């Protein structure tokens, strides 16, 4: 509803992102379910622990049942494939979700919520006041009632402004979420990258049972193995993209050197030269807003100024 | 909610083909999930890497295990069929939800979607405004309320109109937008024509292994060939109906000459010479609202009007 | 919402009878799919290209792996069974969609939509006005404020009359949907009733393979062709009905000659006769709205009346 | 929402009973489609188209492939199989689909559904309506406002009266709906009962096939046959219950001759004589509301009677 | 929504194990329904219709076909298995839904529900009035309008006492729904308890068919028996709460003896002993808020008191 | 929607680590329910109740059918290997069902949820007082109205002290809560880790059945041991820190000996030192809403304060 003006293009790209991402790992994920298959035979002449490779024809005859090729389909299942093409959709959820739980973590958790609902509900307030455009034009007999609510609007600006300016919780929690998505990033393109190649469609496995079938080696088919391929290959090039955006969030919040607001440009417009600049927790909301939309930090800007005051003052005594 | 008359008759229709390709790619998914076979048989007798195709009958013996015909099933399977009827379904999926990116991304892109609800807002009180039907009327005596609330009215849109008439940017990403669609339309219709007289039932692969089975070559059956062939026509006469629409709103665009919002026909008929030619980013809005009705246009052009103010302020200061 | 009042009771059963087939398509789609088997076994002995049909009994040995019964059957269902037995459920969904299609354009098409919103908001406000009971009881003070709200209402509605009076678009589109809905109608009967009777439990089908299996000829079983049978025949059946009450609609509108609403009943009975007959494009929805209930239209046609508001403006003036 | 007071006890129970007469139907329908099973078996000695029933024991050779079995499975089941235990539990879900309609037809039917929604919308609020408790507790000054809006009930309740007393359509469908309902539950138990003894475990079936196998006869089994007679006999249950309840609602309203509404009880209770009876379609309405709650029918009496208006003249001209 | 305040602690937990048991129920279904297995062997030797139970070893021979075994899995299935190891889930389905119906009964039936709307209606509109703290603080000027809306309150109060008074409805349906709940709780128990143990994992069965096999007794294993035995004594544990529960509202209900509110608690304390004490139907309401909390009794009781009607008077008069 | 406030950042976590577990749960369960399989193969050569272990080669013969196969897989699955890995997942869906009664349970039982209700609306109700922002300031003309209300809601607030000083039944039941969320934590810990060991892949079985086959051992394999331990060790993790969080809240709870609110910041900071001490039950909430945010905690007060009550007095004697 309502912080959509608070989240930047940036955390909306990753939200759809990680949407993609959860799709692509449900979809694997029953795939994986629904078949877990591999397909084995036997290798009548072994060399150097592999096959040979070496009057019509005919079918060779291996005199095995079914379910001796199930048994040695798990075996080889369980042992010889790599664990990665087993367990690569779970990994993929499990991040998906982390990093949707490290992106709404300062929505859900209270402490921060409150100020925020409370931020938006007076700059929501303000901007539905009818004295703010009039102020504006003015660069008159007015309502003792909508005076009256200004006047206390005031105060209630004035308190939370000294409510507010002690915090400076949001601004450290949001930087250990942007570290904690490039850090988990970067983690997550080694393996991947690292461990990759090892998905196969053809396998020799060598279980040493010879008991139960009187086989030593074995060759293996997974034919899943491409589209896991495929699917691995999009999968980090999302994350690609989603590191790209965490680091130009990281820049931009590190460079603006952002805890005071500069303030400068409406009071030189606008001749509104006696208002102070804004302190810690008070100044990365209006950045935040700024990005969506910089008039609203203008129509707040108004009641800051003590001027303001003094004129209304005036209004509300006639 | 709101925002259906800022979609014309084009961006409704590519909503709803959209579903419907995206509709025939899930289902051909699941299809392709579900059985994803193939039916493959050994031949006896080659010639030139092909079958030569040369007392009641009897039926023929290979002497091959149910396990091995999964086996060369999967081989051939991966190898030597081609990827396009592997794959055909998920590149739809993929093609439907960037070309829904590109429809919505100018809706869900805060720069402009504060832009766009500010307009329409604007538009809604002003054409909800009672004192126009009386303006239009006139080609007395009104209530002081309503009478300050135009008043105020005149100034929001004096502002608003300051505001907009800088930017330019709504027209730039449109204009992104359509040639995307285009050249994406262009590039699917090229490799899909290419490659879909390949889809085939029957099919010879000759895979190479002699140790595990004591055969060359092989024939085999792809049931779903068909019904394939058929979702891929289906999809390409859809893709067609909407590139063409997608062509005509790029020749409407470059045709008009919009950034100029011609404006005569109102004030040679409803006598209001004194408005000015509107400037780039309000006249494109103002298009997309005559492609929806003409009426919204007119009920709003009204308050731009000096005359009306001027008409206005006898009333309020009676 | 409130567009029930537009649809007859003609396009409520369209709207179900849709539902309906949709239901049956869906349920022999998944059927088709889950199963889509055929039972395939050789024919020993032949007789112009047909099976004979010519110490206990002892089973017949046709020599035959599982492998190559499942190849057989892929080869008859493709080449020899008759597409219909095949694509049933897609073609009757397709059909649907588009009926559903036809019927939906004009709400969903935005001229047209402005147009009915407009229409309609006119209509509920003029039945909820307190005015229209008193007119209607006279065959003496009132509120200056509802007065005012009346007066202004007349106006609106001419201003309307004079915007819908030139229009005739939608005359034209519900003309162009019914026709469209009759000869699909007549197209479907004809091709389903032609080709209903090639589905069959039983087909005999020589598919020429010697080398791979040595039997020409083969006997087949499909199981769900009866049930197909049935669905077919309830399907034509409802068809039937949906276009004998489509037929009906076109009769009607054809018949009535309804650009012209003739209106003389009110005024011989109410004592109203200076008003005007309505032009095209305003009397097509009165008569729909008079299909629904006639109410609404007298309560509607006070306003139009000048005498009406002669007799408001000495209640105002007073 | 609103219409709950309409439907009676009868029409509730009626409602569930669909619901679950809906939900046997779609369990044994999915669970049909999922087996639709039989397991057929040859048999060697034959007597009069019939089985003879006639070192340790040793397995019986039969000579017969897994894929001959399926054939005769299939071929025994289209055959000698009852179509009862085929598509029992679709005609069931046609069946209560029908009831639904004939339920629905005249909410959703819209000459009707307006003269509701005007009823029941008069009825509100008229028992809204504050005067109303004064004048049961009278068995003095009032606000002009609510006079007025009393007075002009009074004429809205009298126009209505004269639009109502004409039709007389809605006695008739619910006439035609109740033996719609009877009939067709006197239809389903017939053939209900007449077929379900057919359902059974084990069959013989004689399909006269020897050049395919070689054996004439087969014992047949169909697991599913237990399991269906039990949801038969539940569901005809269940429908005896139904058609109970629609027997003593087709003989209350047969028995009370109900066009007339004797209204004698209030007006002497109450001592308002000058009441006149009411006439057809205005008086099955009260009948209902009468059958959910007889205080609404005094409530709204109130406004009926012509002593009450010249009361509320006294009221109003004070 | 509000009718929270009626439902006591009881009925809640009962709302809740209804939903568990129907969880379970759903879910021994589908697993029924998934599997419906049984694995069946013959056996050679025989001793008293039982089995003897009597160089490398050797898989033994029965010369059977797969499609055999599957007949005497059906037959030994349908025949020697006991019927409560088949149909436990759907008992268990039935019983909830109609545990829910007794429990659901008296609020969906009209002619209680009309009470209990109206009754709950005025309990909150006299919650929310004004006038009770100010009369409770009172153990001195009031506006005219909620004044006389308090007057037409009492009227409305006593009107509704004269209605609720005669009924005595609601007591009986809620003993008769209580007395069901508590006898079919007694009734499940007993065969539930009685026929848990007949489900086994081994089972020897004797079906006497020599013709189609040649083998007399059969050994048979059910995978499932160990699961639904587990889910039936949680089934159990589930149904002993439930009923225990009932037998305490029995026992408060008719000890209680509460179709007379006692009421002295009150008008000692708050000195108001001019109040009468309450008949049957509408001191049971009563009893269910008291159960809730007390307070809303307290806030209601004041204007059933004369004593603060007089007072009231003088307000008023003043 | 209100109860936010109320639910502290611990039991916000514990409600989404319930999701968690219980999405694990259904996930092992459906992949237990849908293969629910052992592969299990005969011993030739036995040494002590276990396998021995110890021209080219050629595939073993043990002349079993496939169906013998399934019945000792049934066996050997039901009696030698361990009910854990059989129950792992449903024991995981009864912890977390009961986890969430423990923390849901004083939410739903009526007897506090009306406490908590009226303490939240009386706390909203007083911070969207008008009067609380005024009073602050002061550290001179009001409206009659909202000095009424406030009047009133100073005696609400008395009688709401009154009533909730009683109870501390609130502090019970949290408590209680608390302390079985951590016994049930260590008691599932101690048996999940004792025996998440005993899954293993790989299970020798001794099944004592020679008649039926003439094997005594044999060698099974589980597939699914590794994924349920995988499963395993991420749930005893998240249990973890579910504990680890209920002790937290423990000690906090036990530490602060809450039943008295010391209250002294407020009277100290903003000179009011004219207000008692809270009692229990009444505190509790306080500490709640201060976890939240400590604002409505001082706006609350303020009404608490007698001199605020002497002050307003001054100001509607005015």
């Amino acid at each position: 509803p309502a912080y959509r003006i608070l989240k930047p293009w940036w955390d909306v790209f990753t939200d759809y992102i990680s949407i993609v991402m959860l799709m692509i790992a449900v979809f694997g994920g029953t795939l994986q379910v629904t078949q877990d298959k591999m397909i084995c035979l036997p290798c009548k002449w072994v060399t150097k622990d592999s096959c040979n490779d070496s009057t019509g024809p005919t079918g060779i005859k291996y005199d095995l049942d079914r379910h001796q090729y199930n048994y040695v389909d798990a075996v080889c299942y369980e042992n010889r494939l790599h664990w990665f093409a087993k367990y690569f959709p779970y990994l993929v959820l499990l991040h998906t979700l982390i990093f949707l739980a490290c992106s709404n973590f300062w929505f859900k958790f209270p402490r921060t919520s409150s100020k925020l609902e409370h931020f938006v509900s007076i700059l929501l307030k303000c901007f539905d006041s009818p004295w703010t455009t009039r102020a504006l034009s003015e660069t008159g007999v007015l309502d003792k009632k909508e005076g009256e609510q200004a006047k206390a609007l005031f105060e209630k600006v004035k308190k939370f402004r000294t409510h507010v300016e002690e915090g400076d919780i949001v601004y450290r929690l949001y930087m250990r979420q942007t570290i904690i998505k490039v850090i988990k990033f970067a983690l997550i393109i080694c393996y991947t990258v690292y461990y990759v190649h090892n998905i196969k469609f053809d396998v020799d496995c060598t279980v040493d049972i010879e008991s139960l079938t009187g086989y030593r080696t074995y060759r293996c088919a997974h034919p899943l193995a491409t589209l896991f391929k495929i699917l691995a290959s999009f999968y980090i090039s999302l994350v690609i993209f989603y590191g790209l955006i965490c680091m130009y969030t990281l820049w931009w919040m590190l460079r603006r050197s952002l805890k005071k607001y500069s303030f400068e440009s409406i009071r030189e417009e606008s001749s509104y030269s006696d208002i102070p600049d804004v302190k810690n927790d008070f100044a990365f909301m209006l950045h935040l807003i700024d990005q969506y939309d910089p008039l609203y930090s203008k129509r707040f800007a108004v009641f800051l100024s003590e001027v303001s005051e003094n004129k209304l003052r005036q209004l509300n005594l006639n």
